[PDB]
């Protein structure tokens, strides 16, 4: 009825929404509980009564803030300032690594997180195309980022909280940093062959349409939609019959 928004008022209110997947991620207790990205201020020392190893990469509102760890505060609390990355990202053991991205910067640190580090579960909320520049392995970007990780789209909010009228959509992607699918030897070239498996080099990569058979044999017509997980196995096939694997 006579109602009253016409206004010019937007809040995210979606204290609910980001809490919740946050809140669903569940982990076991051998897995640090990281945060990267910003500080909007709601989170963090919640995340770590998960884990037993909290510590903040960004803003100085964590571990001083942590309302006195129930774990008798004798964990992995720290507080960062400043350059962090090689500072936080250990090594040994497990690790969650929840953080969104600042939407300006981030794939450098998952960059060597997801070079050396051991993180096992890595969660990226984000808000815009950084999911789908991952599934997408025909930039070579997100396919360098997911032989090391396993992601798997798993909350998708459409920013209703957003209000009033939201624009971007926020989904969580639940990526798995795991030791390797692809011999960090025949990496670079598996790289190289994303390229040309890219652009549309197929009767470049086929010798005779050999494997464009193993295409239409593994249900992958169109890879446009592709995750990696196809190259991984036809490249696989490539290197089986040149000699670099």
């Amino acid at each position: 009825m006579n109602k009253n928004i016409k206004y010019s008022q937007n809040f995210l209110t979606s204290e609910k929404v980001l809490n919740q997947i946050i809140k669903q991620l569940n982990l076991k207790e051998t897995d640090t509980v990281y945060e990267i990205g910003t500080g909007k201020g709601h989170l963090t020392t919640k995340l770590a009564k998960i884990s037993k190893q909290v510590t903040s990469i960004e803003l100085d509102s964590h571990l001083f803030n942590l309302s006195s760890e129930k774990l008798k505060l004798n964990t992995r609390v720290t507080l960062i300032h400043q350059d962090i990355l090689q500072f936080q990202f250990p090594n040994k053991q497990r690790y969650k690594i929840v953080g969104n991205i600042p939407y300006h910067l981030s794939t450098q640190i998952i960059k060597k997180v997801v070079f050396e580090s051991r993180a096992s579960d890595i969660y990226l909320i984000v808000e815009e195309g950084f999911y789908k520049r991952t599934l997408d392995i025909h930039r070579t970007l997100g396919l360098l980022l997911h032989t090391q990780v396993s992601i798997q789209q798993l909350l998708k909010l459409p920013a209703e909280c957003f209000h009033p009228k939201p624009k971007v959509n926020s989904v969580l992607i639940k990526l798995t940093r795991h030791t390797t699918d692809v011999p960090d030897k025949y990496w670079k070239l598996y790289t190289y062959f994303v390229s040309k498996w890219v652009n549309r080099e197929y009767r470049q990569l086929f010798t005779k349409n050999q494997f464009h058979q193993a295409m239409k044999h593994a249900k992958v017509n169109n890879l446009s939609t592709i995750t990696y997980e196809q190259v991984l196995s036809i490249f696989n096939s490539y290197l089986l019959f040149n000699g670099r694997k």
